[PDB]
């Protein structure tokens, strides 16, 4: 049911993939960015993608 | 707001909707454009 170990495993994996997408995009790694986006879309993750804010001092 | 930033914002929104809707080809197309432009992104699960 809700709050399962499996759901936490899959959420952890989806968060990893979102971080991998962010890094790949930032570094211009087009092949990895596409594979990360494919994976996220296959899983229909409720993802929010925004432009990173300028936060420097 | 330059034309490249406008497109980046469009691609981020399109990627968001594509992932939620399971649209793999659109997700691919948005991600490769963002990556080529090296757009700094903030990505998080809702």
């Amino acid at each position: 049911g809700p709050g399962s170990e499996f759901m936490d495993e899959k959420t952890k994996k989806a968060e990893e993939m979102a971080l991998s997408l962010t890094r790949a995009v930032a570094g211009g790694d087009e092949q990895v960015a596409m594979k990360c986006a494919i994976w996220l879309a296959e899983q229909r993750v409720p993802l929010s993608v925004q432009l990173k804010p300028e936060v420097s001092p």
